């Protein structure tokens, strides 16, 4: 009879169906606007909080919010509201009846979890609901078993090496460079030129720059020397309001930052460095075929020329007598969710759900000794 | 109608088949190895420990443990575990049926035997089973009938006086020294190259090293000389992920250990020593027809140019006015179970099985009265 | 006239100073730290590399970066360095008068003893060096000549088993589990709670905490069971910036990897267990005295309550008929530099100096030949 609820908890959208499907049936953005104004105009249906599509329809006047940070809930009064809207509002299903599968990244807090769990069995009322880990759910989505998966979503970005099944979680490393870094950092260069952006409204125009613009260069040093003497490289935007602006270098500058993240001024490894580091910390036998099947999920992941660098990189660490494949999937974006709606579509997983009766005598602390 | 069914049952690999053949059928190490990672998948067909050549080609994941140490068995649960693997998933024969041919060390605990015979008799419900010596099945064989045998292979290393038909076991030498230690001490050594290789997995790395790149030196001190101005003797190896090691003077100083066992810090004599006292231990009158018949069998035996050290490093001991033979037969790998083959083929010998109705009467203590 | 410099320079801190002493003049952390920031302030003597104790006092800027990992020297460049520091801007002294007495660790490279002598005979000029083992020294220090020492520093823990003056050197073991491995297991594991710490100069911060709020805990499952109910276990650590932090069961979970290293994922013995196996491994005819003669040395060894979990432990594993015990000196974090400090105070040792002169005629190579 009932099958699932599968819903993708990502920092940027909120990707959420059914499950048994090929697509998720809801994508919108999680953000939750309030109004800061005079509101003097009588009438109009004039609500408290703007959440969702419509919160970026009519972004001039709200003052934009993302509940989640780094992938880190921090406004759980505004979390429950998102989850209400997007159970009621857009999908039209009772809570009550199905089952709901969630996502979290690695090493995150461990009462994140607990709350979690407490409010959809509290407030919303699900009968059973379990926890996975992004990494493992995009691996399922491939269609192999073993491999090493890049995620790298809005707010994280981690790897989790998986043998024929077993997972490693010595070698789990996660570094906080992501989607937001990245708009953030062209906010800042586009200064230079003479654009400046500043209110929370023009940020959602700076990502749809980076997003419809951006391309990461094979060759860093060659591009800027092109860029020299810049003749084809730079491009038009036009904004809502009408003027047009050119960028040039920023075009491949600003996606850069993932392999030399000096460029904000941290100190840290870049996205080609820490999943060889996460290579090395396995043990010697089953490196062969982690260097064969490398696994890029993620919405961050879409640049333009993102696979051929990363092989031309890593090629220059690993031992040259072997070869390194990257499994770039033309569907990306959404390989968490299809991931999720496979498992819960399998007969075997139907033990693992956490029932309500069990919560009920060991509290919210059963996730831990359950989930994971 | 029914022949036999011989298992060559050492420490280091389970070499088994049938009777009147020329070479046996299954050849697999003697490991059984259990996983120590939690395993987040599904399914995947698991078992709780992979038994046979299946656990060498996954080491990745599992702690190996070889079942039997020194010749004397530890583990009997395991070590019914793989004779059911060899019985059923290498050979698919019913063990109903066919009577059962098994070897052992000399100079063993009484009760081990005891407990094969309790094993093979109850567990498997064999018609008939025997005994036998590695050292006397190798003399068989090679096809005489006077001489003398140094089994050498991954537990025990002995010697087995024979006379035309008559053993002596007043005489019978036995030292622990086997492959095992060299490969520990491979290991140990490699770490002055800078190498240093612990978990068990690459315990086999190491052993395959050893196999495919150690020699035994006619003269160690010319040999270190020479190997003091490195030209020609260093070799190359490639790791399975990808780095090539280098050992120059480690090649030879490793099988050395057999015949200087102070190297590995114990207080005892050499194999070209402990073959010298067994022959001196026996009456005078078949010296000289002990001297000439000098039998290798045994894998530890393989190393290049072991018999020419051998023959020189015995003839000093032996008077200078009667030569020496040491015959190093080419297959002498599988030289136990050639003989244990010979030996179930024989007609004669068909009245020495230990029938089942017999061991109902007397019980397992049939072994110590029938067998030798 | 001269003495001597005894200069252990182990992996985390380079204790120096001169013979005949009970105590050691220069304590510093080894590391050299490199900005990596705009510089745009001008004069304010900003100098290329600081190096010592300096450096650790401007983390805020600079790269922290240990020159010796493990106990292998890797940076030759940087350990020169630090070297001309502690002998010139801390003990003030020529190193071309006095002799200096250097230690390390066991069975490791042999390039590495090469390399050092090279730099002291040939940058600094002394007239004479030797070089000693950590856990021969600390039980010379301690005062017996019979015992079995437990080093265990910041890269490395060794143990070496000591008859009246014999050395046994088959019975060396080695596992690479130190205070820098329970540094990161507990950056790990502090994520659990909510507390990031990536930056290297966080690591400092980690480390601290370590120090100061640490202990081992004598049954593993009792305390557990206690800190479900957290009452009377967690403590407040305040940080550099004016935050607050506070840990639970996260105090005695970080020192239980010296006993249980599986929960870094690594396959091997507890520290409990190597000293066990090692004591095994010698002749029956000692063991008597090395169960009653248990040395502790080394900075990881200062945890509270390590010595009671030892012995707990160790008897649990010895035969039930002979007593068990440890010997922790309350200063036994110095106890190599005492030891060597006393063995280059005799006056029968003053023949075993490695002269310039024998240097000259056998080069580099005869460290091996004369120190150990
Ligand atoms: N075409 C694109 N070019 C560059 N970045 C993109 C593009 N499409 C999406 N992104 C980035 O992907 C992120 C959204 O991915 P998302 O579906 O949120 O994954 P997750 O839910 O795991 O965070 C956004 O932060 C956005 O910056
Ligand atoms: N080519 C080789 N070179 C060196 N050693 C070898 C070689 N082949 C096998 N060995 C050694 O021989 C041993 C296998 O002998 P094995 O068949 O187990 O004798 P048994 O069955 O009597 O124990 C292995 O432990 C290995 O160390
Ligand atoms: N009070 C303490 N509690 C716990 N660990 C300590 C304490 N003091 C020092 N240590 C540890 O001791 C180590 C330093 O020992 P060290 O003098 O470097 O030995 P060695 O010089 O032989 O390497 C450091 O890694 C530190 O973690
Ligand atoms: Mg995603
Ligand atoms: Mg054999
Ligand atoms: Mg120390």
């Amino acid at each position: 009879e009932t099958t699932a609820l599968v819903c993708d908890n990502g920092s940027g959208l909120v990707k959420a169906g059914f499950a048994g499907d090929d697509a998720p049936r809801a994508v919108f953005p999680s953000i939750v606007g309030r109004p800061r104004h005079q509101g003097v105009m009588v009438g109009m249906g004039q609500k408290d909080s703007y959440v969702g599509d419509e919160a970026q329809s009519k972004r001039g006047i709200l003052t934009l919010k993302y509940p989640i940070e780094h992938g880190i809930i921090t406004n759980w009064d505004d979390m429950e509201k998102i989850w209400h809207h997007t159970f009621y509002n857009e999908l039209r299903v009772a809570p009550e009846e199905h089952p709901t599968l969630l996502t979290e990244a690695p090493l995150n807090p461990k009462a994140n979890r607990e709350k979690m769990t407490q409010i959809m069995f509290e407030t919303f009322n699900v009968p059973a609901m379990y926890v996975a880990i992004q990494a493992v759910l995009s691996l399922y989505a491939s269609g192999r078993t073993t491999g090493i998966v890049l995620d790298s979503g809005d707010g994280v970005t981690h790897n989790v090496p998986i043998y024929e099944g077993y997972a490693l979680p010595h070698a789990i490393m996660r570094l906080d460079l992501a989607g937001r870094d990245l708009t953030d950092y062209l906010m800042k260069i586009l200064t230079e030129r003479g654009y400046s952006f500043v209110t929370t409204a023009e940020r959602e125009i700076v990502r749809d720059i980076k997003e419809k613009l951006c391309y990461v260069a094979l060759d860093f040093e060659n591009e800027m020397a092109t860029a020299a003497s810049s003749s084809s490289l730079e491009k038009s935007y036009e904004l809502p309001d009408g003027q047009v602006i050119t960028i040039g270098n920023e075009r491949f500058r600003c996606p850069e930052t993932l392999f030399q993240p000096s460029f904000i001024g941290m100190e840290s490894a870049g996205i080609h460095e820490t999943t060889y580091n996460s290579i090395m910390k396995c043990d010697i036998d089953i490196r062969k075929d982690l260097y064969a099947n490398n696994v890029l999920s993620g919405g961050t992941t879409m640049y333009p020329g993102i696979a051929d660098r990363m092989q031309k990189e890593i090629t220059a660490l690993a031992p040259s007598t072997m070869k390194i494949k990257i499994i770039p999937p033309p569907e990306r974006k959404y390989s968490v969710w299809i991931g999720g709606s496979i498992l819960a579509s399998l007969s075997t997983f139907q033990q693992m759900w956490i029932s309500k009766q069990e919560y009920d005598e060991a509290g919210p602390s059963i996730v831990h000794r359950k989930c994971f």
